[PDB]
């Protein structure tokens, strides 16, 4: 009997012609690095512990393509330290001289130019997972404050 | 002492005379479906898998309303297929011959006109989670691109 | 001395006027079904083994009620099969013609309508546990892929 | 080479110990929906929803206690603690308003002279919580309800 | 050689000059309190059973600080009872006169103003765990409905 | 009688067109290694004792495939030391200069390339067990801290 | 002196107002039924060997309770065979058409609804032990596979 | 021939710089205390049956540490009962005025503050075992319900 | 009356399409080797005292199969010593450079590969017992500490 | 002939340097 206006719902997605499709929980995600003490990141080039995330693939036809690579794109911190994500947050109250570093499964940072892909990983006829790591890289003295970073990823087959 | 002007806050809500109120996180949600391979939607009629989304009702009183139904309003791709939802991502770059469906409880396509209501669901004296599915529909050859859609929903109580 | 903002915490609960309050572990749970062979799920009517899961009720009262029943509100995969859930994991990657059936303690399928309750279970003072099962069901020829399903359940106290 | 677009920048360079985070300058609070049955009685109040105001780069050396006052449009002289609805569309809900609660669950006077209860500041990022709820001053009527309120911060 | 955009990733952290750092999974945790009966919460001041959570501190350095204490900050229900958090859910559907309150390791309510700290815990040279309890406190006659509470904690090393 | 909203249940599984399926208790399991002494892990290239965990295969058909193998995928700690798991714990308070090694039933480290499968194992009609080991390997001077590694296993049937 | 984090420990238990205390070794005891051949399980009514497992009760007094009975609650495999427990193992690789049947001291089966109770046993001041049996009862042609059957049990005193 | 994604496997452990290492079988465990009677736990200060358990320490060397002890940390009932671990099961259906408490080999209740340590025990050149008991202490008229508790123990050498 | 929740129980078993069924006590057996002296295992090849266990087969049918063979699958310590079980006690404080050997009826060490069966044993109608012996085996020099292993066995009937 | 799986075997013991 009684009817009222409920609301609005938006749906998002992408239709791709690649060999594999990215999962809904992997297209857009957020991860927690956690608090990191400044004492560990005292001098330049220091490194803290690494937290782990992953990107999920689905319906990977090995006949079309057998290997998958991922390359990141973001904002570098300085000319020398190209492989560090700068802290993209509010203008006020943001930590400086320290960034987020992305580690490929081989334990080395990936270039942020957008053309350096990860090591080739083989796929299977079904769901697939490619692992990555996120840690803190100190380019100098670490200052207290928040640290939020955003970076996109591109897949090559 | 050192008083500083800040910013502004906008409260948005709706007063209704019905038997239930839609949840605050439910009135406006962004359901993300991830990516779709073109091989899944290569031919017309092929349907990809679905992602479930649910609408939450609060303070439902069964003494005045026994069941509830939800109708969806949106822009169909064409009169030939009135049970899909055309893409509304941007002016350029959108995919072609693809659209999203809003399946009801019985796993069937809903009519996107605001008139055809879904299968009635009985309520209880409390939270009622009404579920739905969203899946991509192929009207031909699925070209690469994006796929975003918007659909309003109206809640009936009988 | 040193003071640092740590973060925030959230608590989720439900105050109900029923006879038994659902346990925290049973409020939100993730049943693991492992993997099932496409050879074992070949044609319509096929059924693999069932994984058991139970719902726990705490602080039951015998004076106010004596029996308990549950009802699941899920998404029927087909109009001809209203007792089978439909997989909803992502737009691509889920299995086709395969669903998950929820069996009550009487070894019978439950139709997902929100009104057809399960078999009654006698209650006792204190803690009470109600068992169930979940299994895979085949509506045709299976297709390799993932299978994630969600369903809310409604509990009555006669 | 083709033309792109236009990008605007907004913000304030304030001389304070704490600066408001970019996510709190202009934010939207989805109250949800409220049934008229729970608001039919005059003076009845519905349940609240929570929104937070975030302060960044706080210096505990010069500032210790912080508070927030709200400026808005009240419904009536008698009910000065309620905020009237400023919805652009006509046919909005009648005899209803929104109240911004305090840290101690008390209605805030919307005149700009009454501030929130003092909250101790912490080095780095300090968050102060608040709630928004529906206040019915009479017979509620179905319709939309959009309201706006500015906040001024005192240290 | 198909190269396609996959998506985006966000990272959240807080670099601080503190004796110990909070775990990534402990900076923002959700606690499922299950359900509680209106019969149990009927009487004024009735306190239900408490569910336990924990804050995990890592990389502790006993040289710079040996005792750690935290204080919680939230929205109190009323000035009479300042040690009870207020429910923060949609504008309609939440319970009344019932709120989540926090207990330290000494079984006492924590005043929610950001200035009253819990009992100080001695830190080791490694991982430490600070336990806490959350329980439902009734300021009067309870009402059936959901209860979603949020709170913020403030770490202090002394 | 009185009815209330009980809760939500999720079901997770995967259908595979293979010779053998993986047990529900084996698709996602947690292995405890316990504390290890930095005195024993001080020297570079040291090795501690192993903890036994096994992968269960069910409903194997010998006709489809007579031999089975499993390979591991994870983040190598260093390029030169490719056969060692890295640390996947929080970003603070985690032991460095150490990692986790996976040992095949032949007592050899398994390369984490994702294409280096372990030694083949015979299959029999019914439930099968594939054992493995996990141990600590030091790439230098051991440091105090926690350790939480993770590895994705892919099974081959032939 | 070199103090480090050790770990955690969990305590589980229940408090009842009855005249007996159920022992921890019987609250969550596990029984092994061994293996059986499909030759002995070919038609309706075919049985196997029955192993012996006991339920222990201590701290009992004869002043309040003199008789004790045990009622098993579990998932019946079929409506007709209400006294046969099903196979709640992993979703694949389990047996088909074979169930677990719980016996009594007299020799009759026990219904798994929970309302019916077994034969009453006399108690004594101190420690009491109630024996039971478990066997295999095939409802038809037997199939190879695992079988992990779970069932709760309640104790009566009158 | 056929490749199929199986799943994920986690690992958990610690690398501590100490004389002895807590065994993986004792880092975390669940010990059932059975059921108890309100008649037994009727009055304040009552005591139910004690269930025994042990903590195992592997790789113990005596040239760096001779005596070892453990300390427990948990939530007490009140200010007047600081050696009784409280109950943490859910928001309903739990017992009242009764809590789990821990006893060392001597038979004394360990304070749950985390500072007081157990009786010092000598270390042997090999696997060592420290026994403990858990029991129910009633601070009043006990009530029917469940009782779950968690405690955190730390080792001093 | 005064029914209370006693607890829950589990039953583990397996139905096999074979000529023999293993004993319930035999399927899960824990053999203990006792404390040994390092001087007895100081040099490579030295073995400690050998203890004896057995596997019991019930309901053996001579017509279906008149022979019985067993193969043991486990983790080998080294590629050169593939007949020695690796130790799976823990990740620290486990005796190093030693393993356990399972001698068959004739005394020959059994390879851990799944294709290496023991000597064929004549089958008698009804219950049979097949004996095996467990002993230590030290390579190089033995070291103090615990040494525990694990291995599953496949029974072949011919 | 037919090959089927058996149970699990666990070994326990300790080595002492006395």
């Amino acid at each position: 009997a009684t009817t009222v206006n409920g609301g609005t719902v938006h749906f998002k997605g992408e239709v791709v012609n690649a060999a594999c499709a990215v999962d809904a929980g992997s297209v857009d995600q957020t991860v927690q690095l956690g608090q990191v003490r400044t004492a560990s990141l005292a001098q330049e080039g220091a490194t803290s512990s690494a937290v782990g995330f992953n990107i999920q693939l689905n319906d990977c036809d090995t006949n079309v393509a057998s290997k998958a690579a991922v390359a990141f794109l973001g904002t570098a911190i300085d000319a020398g330290h190209t492989n560090v994500l700068a802290l993209q947050s509010s203008a006020a109250g943001s930590a400086t001289n320290v960034g987020v570093q992305i580690l490929d499964r081989t334990g080395a940072a990936l270039t942020l130019d957008g053309a350096t892909f990860s090591s080739e990983t083989t796929l299977n006829n079904g769901t697939n997972t490619i692992p990555f790591q996120a840690r803190y890289f100190a380019t100098g003295a670490a200052t207290p404050g928040a640290a939020n970073a955003d970076a996109t990823f591109k897949v090559q087959y």
